[PDB]
């Protein structure tokens, strides 16, 4: 009756927890080794041989062995506009992400809801999150159309944001889930590259190390409170704290404007020296509560920004080369997915515990964290606690 | 200690209030009476006689006497490629929004935390919603950096949403304030039409719709739960339960899309009839829990897309004339602001309610409703509940 009782009877009762784990990329795909050659045919620049020189040690630093790229070479072959370094093509780049990235979405979403393996009707929230592309109505309303939710899902459209968001959705189906009884929230991060990709300039090597760095992928959860063990529903990670933080010193570091040409990206401060310049006091911030100072006793997630910022982690905090190993893995076989990536590198730490037959869900350890790095410069930390295997 | 004790200490007791509200807008305005000349002049369209007098019984019908905007016939003079009905414009439309967004939003900001009266470091969380540009780091990003707030503040940046999401800032605002002990949530709605405005088609009239209804303005919250009486906190309305639907065979009635000729509105079907004709669905849903069948008895917050919505809610559901006062001289006196425009509502009840000496913030009465509609076609519902005076 009273606005307390009502306030106690619609809230959940335990921690958000992750409880299914699903992605998908484009079919089509490019092998790094290859992409210099090809990167610099496809936008007619084979007359650039020092930059395309420059190129080939960026790819060959990169680490990433495989990329997923919807876009192909026959289409681009009828899209000069979008093969030019800067020239008029937010339109057909639109047209693409627009249908694609809901599409790719939709493939990881089924996957996810299969492992969970409760009816979509059960499914109470949406939460969308892309770089790629605006729409209205967004890509959350098609996605929800795509899989034939139930039409009163709350539905929020993360639109623009950028490589820290795979934490960001984290933290906001942990408020979702813990909130609301019963809540059962969808979350897929889809990222499609056709709004980025550019031909080269040499006045401009910020834009070129990010057509070394970026790729395509979507991946889905399922995050919920007081999971029902009697319908078969299993945590895989639970969240206890989720934190943001704007680094000093890091006004405009990497900027990224949406404009006629498509999606630009400008680089002004060094961006690996900056995040592990600031990344202890993130992880004191979030593990002093908890009595927790050695670094290499968590499992690690980190957003694979590119291979400087996980080299440079890993030296300033002293970390045992296998912590980054999940994330490198993704790095290698996928790129940088933005928003979806940490997401990818959940999916495989708990993929490889369990093959390994270790004794939880993140390598065997208790507590994890999980880093989404991107504009601000903005830090995005989750602390995770694992389940039993 | 255990996962479950983290959880209890983490979370908030009670029910999520809005603790302050301040508005802004720019000041130059024009008046809706004399629109109609204004814009077939300073489009060079005075040719067009016919649709000049289409658009006339437009801007007379639509209710609104005053609409506050950013742009200037100076600044529409030196830049005839925003009069043209579609040429290339998103670039200079881009470079006014990406500024002048957060600016107003600080303007609204600045009022609501001087009401509330804390030290802007008590704020924990950062909602900004628009549907006017994008950028990255966002609108969020640079309303912190203008107010001074801490770097960690959380933040959510909501872009290219529409007409209901100031619903959804609100739904996202209680689960924020609701699961975070402490947390206190500076919310900001605002939108400036530069990425709409655009000179007259017989090739697209529903454009010019938009163009006799949008407006600009900005409005801020603070919102809490578990007020603080010692420190002078207080809420004006608190929120129950807050849901969201898709309406039945609404698929594409209002699209909107970001293309290189800025930010273009389609209109497919009869919007004021479909909210009209499902609107008790959404009613019965948030109320029946409760007990309430009158919505005579209710306060009443709407978005107001056009008179026609508000007309048609009132003779379907049988509402008193006096039900949609507040919202109606927001219309009159602003204009479609987009999702700023119920939180103006929600501003113009409470101090109405203040100024007659009335026994609650919301008309005297115990318990209120607020409607978001937009894309989809979507509707937001939110329950409230006053406070006595």
């Amino acid at each position: 009756s009273s606005l307390d009782e009502i306030r106690q009877a619609q809230r959940a009762d335990g921690p958000a927890g992750i409880l299914a784990i699903g992605t998908a990329n484009p079919e089509n795909h490019v092998l790094q080794a290859e992409y210099p050659d090809y990167y610099f045919r496809i936008t007619n620049s084979e007359h650039m041989t020092d930059l395309k020189e420059k190129f080939k040690r960026m790819c060959d630093k990169s680490t990433i062995r495989k990329r997923h790229m919807h876009l192909t070479e026959e289409f681009l072959k009828e899209n000069p506009h979008m093969c030019a370094y800067m020239a008029p093509s937010l339109d057909t780049r639109q047209d693409i992400v627009v249908v694609e990235v809901p599409k790719l979405g939709k493939e990881a979403a089924v996957k996810a809801i299969k492992e969970w393996g409760q009816p979509k009707s059960k499914i109470t929230h949406v939460v969308f999150c892309t770089t790629s592309g605006v729409d209205m109505p967004g890509a959350d309303y098609q996605l929800t159309k795509l899989l034939g939710l139930r039409p009163s899902v709350k539905r929020l459209m993360m639109y623009q944001q950028g490589c820290f968001a795979g934490g960001t959705v984290l933290r906001i189906a942990k408020d979702l889930a813990e909130n609301n009884r019963g809540a059962r929230v969808l979350v897929v991060c889809s990222e499609i590259t056709a709004v980025t990709f550019r031909g080269p300039s040499d006045t401009h090597l910020d834009s070129l190390v990010g057509q070394a760095l970026f790729s395509d992928g979507a991946a889905a959860l399922i995050v919920g409170s007081d999971p029902d063990t009697s319908v078969g529903e299993k945590p895989i990670f639970e969240m206890v704290s989720a934190a943001q933080t704007i680094l000093p010193d890091s006004d405009g570091a990497i900027d990224g404007h949406l404009r006629e040409v498509g999606l630009t990206f400008h680089l002004l401060k060094d961006v690996p020296g900056l995040i592990s310049k600031n990344i202890v006091k993130s992880l004191d911030e979030a593990f002093k509560p908890l009595g927790i100072s050695d670094w290499n006793s968590l499992f690690w997630i980190a957003h694979p920004g590119g291979p400087a910022i996980l080299d440079q982690v890993e030296i300033k905090l002293g970390l045992k080369e296998e912590k980054m190993r999940a994330t490198r893995h993704v790095l290698s076989e996928y790129g940088n997915m933005s928003s979806a990536s940490v997401l990818f590198i959940l999916d495989e730490m708990r993929r490889k515990s369990a093959k390994d037959g270790v004794a939880t869900t993140g390598e065997g350890l208790e507590w994890g964290v999980l880093f989404g790095f991107g504009p601000g410069l903005t830090v995005e930390t989750v602390v995770l606690h694992s389940v039993p295997l």
